[PDB]
């Protein structure tokens, strides 16, 4: 049968309740009328398997198609991150940056508690997901990874990127999954991160897909097909690209201003529906982390304030 109407009507439809649930916090149809469309796509596909597609929100369920965990090396190492442990270390990062190349815009994020991630996109399609390994090679989690739908199976503009995310288990997930787990005799998650990574390192992407997991992009390896001039500008380009992003991202004109967001995210941490470990600070002009570049470690652009 012809059908291609209705299977397009069904992708546009699930690719659309699907950002809503997962990206958007605000569904615009009940639970029942996504797993209704969801169930007729898995029927089409079945009865009619030439309708299947790499990029169908049916890849979102898992398959038989089982996560290597070959080594394989990032398109470009993952930086590794300097640590603050208070407003001194802070001080000096800020000094030392305005001392080189004057003074600067910051940009503020929540730094993500979850596993960092290398995902790998080929004419704007998601093809390859890695863990962040030591940097430079990662262990190739890919199918697991397909079923997290805060990572576009396909992005808006085709492009050949590497961005890379921070992957977690939501906390209010994690705390029904150690429910199941203690009503079941099973040993429980020990935090989000444990549980993340235990969903991630499955053989069998079923499992991961009925585990809640979600994603931040913070980062892309190469920005030739950005017109962001900016940290900030690049998330905002990654939104409108197809990207799940962190919106309490924050542009400082100072460190008062660093240390004023610190202070918020101190006393608004707990409410979060997700773990952070701490808030990571770089310079917001792309051409002035540039000009900072780098050490034998660490970006000088950038650091971590780690909390207490
Ligand atoms: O544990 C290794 C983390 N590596 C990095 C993470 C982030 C990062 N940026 N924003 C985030 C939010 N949550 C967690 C991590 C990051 N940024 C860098 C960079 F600045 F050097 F590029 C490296």
């Amino acid at each position: 049968a012809d059908l291609s109407s209705r299977v397009n009507e069904l992708h546009d439809l699930l690719n659309q309740y699907s950002y809503e649930y997962y990206v958007e916090d605000n569904p615009s149809v009940p639970d029942s009328e996504y797993d209704k469309l969801l169930h007729e796509l898995i029927k089409i596909e079945e009865e009619h398997p030439e309708y299947k597609t790499v990029d169908s929100p049916t890849v979102r369920v898992g398959g038989e198609a089982q996560a290597s965990f070959n080594k394989v090396n990032h398109d470009t190492p993952m930086l590794s991150l300097g640590n603050a442990f208070n407003e001194d270390d802070l001080r000096k990062f800020d000094q030392r940056i305005r001392e080189q190349i004057g003074n600067v815009e910051y940009m503020c994020e929540l730094k993500i508690d979850g596993l960092a991630v290398s995902l790998k996109y080929v004419d704007g399609y998601f093809v390859q997901g890695l863990t962040r390994g030591d940097g430079t090679t990662g262990e190739d989690i890919t199918e697991n990874l397909k079923t997290i739908h805060a990572i576009p199976l396909k992005m808006k503009e085709p492009l050949n990127v590497e961005v890379r995310g921070e992957a977690y288990m939501p906390r209010r997930s994690f705390l029904r999954l150690n429910e199941e787990k203690e009503k079941n005799d099973e040993q429980l998650f020990a935090n989000p991160r444990n549980a993340a990574a235990g969903s991630l390192r499955q053989l069998d992407s079923k499992l991961t897909a009925k585990r809640k997991l979600s994603v931040f992009i913070y980062s892309v390896n190469d920005f030739t097909d950005f017109n962001a001039r900016s940290q900030s500008e690049a998330l905002d380009e990654l939104d409108k690209l197809g990207f799940t992003t962190n919106k309490n991202r924050a542009r400082v004109n100072n460190i008062d201003g660093v240390l004023e967001y610190i202070e918020k995210w101190t006393s608004q941490r707990e409410s979060l529906p997700y773990d952070i470990d701490g808030i990571v600070i770089k310079v917001n002009d792309l051409d002035q982390q540039d000009e900072m570049g780098f050490t034998q470690k660490s970006p000088r652009w950038a650091i971590a304030y780690k909390f207490p």
